[PDB]
């Protein structure tokens, strides 16, 4: 089906109805930018920015030299179309922030302003962003990346990061990457479709959750489709999951929720597997877990 | 058994082993003070303060004129003894803050300093407090009660409050009490042993969880035992639950956790019943829920 397996095990379809499919949420994608014209993405993308000196400092060209950030974006919100793929939140909107280059590398300061950009951003109506996603990592702790992050988190924005693919198969070796390594962030590691712990996934004391990250079919360059692998692919499932969660929990609680409140709601939709918390964090993302533990039986007409 | 039913449905016994029974955590009880000599409490109480002008401004007499704060304290940590009752965290220590009078009333400013006291407190080693509990409510929002609360929460202290017993049986009438009504607090409503929604429990958009609050047998005055009722009795189960949760989650995550992190861990040990979130918040406190969803089978020798 139009739906990939990762969007499936994560249980997004079980909650689309109650979540309005992510409708009304704007997700910032910080990556190598995006193919704006891909049929599976064009009505999701409502804008973007270029902060690399790719295309020579060209502030408004945020298309994709790599293919990476096109992939990630599909996982977050590839729309339903009969065609290709659907993302965890096919009614959420994507703001593209190209802060990586065609070589897939970026300088700490490209990231930091990307974060700030998205927080400080507004669009026509005053439509602001609530989730940001970054399937990208750096071995280096520079403060003020930290600060951009803390800037975000305390203006009720949720920050979702790939954990890093610099690890072995020991839960007990711990390997870090930034910004996933900061506490304020939602740091996502990777498992495959058999919930086996992918080898490359960084383990540490700051991992929040894991999601599918092996052979993820999603939107590719030149209106294509490709299967990539990495914690870069895990991260966006939890990015989308958050648009669902905000909607369905703001319904239920009948008000706005804090960053804190959102995180708690994410975490209660996580199911431990058999790995340590340094490896799986709070568990694997199971978006229907709350319904399932509650088991009300309702009429059917 | 020495164990009351509320400590039982809440599933405290299922996690005592892994939590060290609350060992190493100091819970502040803000109430009508406590019978320091009750056999079921004396080795739990490691100090206390009097901030009422009961016993004429007598700063160091924190015994109990009412019986209320003796009850609450038992629910939090009545120790195992073969005798009477056991609390949700029978190895946690209690600091008594009398800020209510023999008439069970207190002035907003007695509360506010009680909170501040406990935060700013230290004992011999530099043993500080992590949980505070307040089975007490006031119809009035005075800022700087708010601030005491925010003071607490941002110095990694968790604040646990009775929701209020000024409600009907409609989930949709919403009735408030302070400090339970502030967002930063963990506000607890009451259900009975059949998970029926007790009538008196305040409902609103700020309720976090519910726990047993009908006919709670606990430690009473003059080394007695009594069954009281109210959200005042719900609150302490979640107070104790937090000492368990901190211990077991700091084991698992192998570091210190923030206020945020603690709350998420509480909330994932809550099971919705069939009521709205205005009524049950995130659900009923089920301390073994995480194990149960994870279902690893381990050897037995
Ligand atoms: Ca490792
Ligand atoms: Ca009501
Ligand atoms: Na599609
Ligand atoms: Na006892
Ligand atoms: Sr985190
Ligand atoms: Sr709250």
């Amino acid at each position: 089906s139009e739906v990939p397996m990762g969007v499936e095990i994560v249980e997004a379809p079980a909650v689309w109805r109650a979540s309005a499919k992510g409708a009304g949420q704007i997700i910032g994608v910080i990556d190598t930018g995006c193919q704006v014209d891909h049929p599976d993405l064009a009505e999701r993308i409502i804008g973007g920015v270029n902060l690399t000196t790719d295309y020579g400092g060209d502030e408004t060209n945020f298309s994709d030299n790599n293919g990476h950030g096109t992939h990630v974006a599909g996982t977050v919100a590839a729309a339903e179309t009969g065609s290709g793929v659907v993302g965890v939140a096919p009614k959420a909107d994507l703001f593209i922030i190209k802060a990586l280059s065609g070589d897939g590398s970026g300088e700490m300061g490209w990231i930091a302003k990307a974060i700030r950009y998205a927080v400080d951003w507004r669009g026509p109506k005053g439509e602001q962003m609530r989730i940001i996603t970054m399937s990208l990592g750096g071995p280096t702790d520079s403060e003020e990346l930290h600060d951009a992050v803390k800037y975000a988190v305390s203006n009720n924005v949720s920050v979702v990061c790939a954990a890093g693919n610099e690890g072995d198969g020991r839960e007990d070796t711990n390997e870090f990457a930034y910004p996933a390594a900061y506490n304020e962030v939602i740091a996502v590691g990777a498992v495959d479709f058999d919930l086996r712990l992918s080898d490359f996934t960084n383990t540490n004391e700051e991992i929040d959750i894991v999601a599918p990250g092996v052979g993820i079919k999603s939107t590719y360059l030149d209106s294509g489709y490709a299967e990539l692998s990495g914690t870069a692919m895990a991260a966006p499932h939890v990015a989308g999951a958050l648009a669902l969660i905000i909607n369905l929990a703001e319904d239920a609680f009948k008000r706005s929720l804090s960053e804190t409140e959102i995180y708690a709601q994410l975490v209660r939709r996580a199911t431990p597997i058999g790995f340590t918390a340094q490896a799986e964090g709070n568990g694997f993302l199971t978006l229907d877990l709350v319904e399932r533990i509650t088991g009300q039986f309702t009429e059917k007409g």
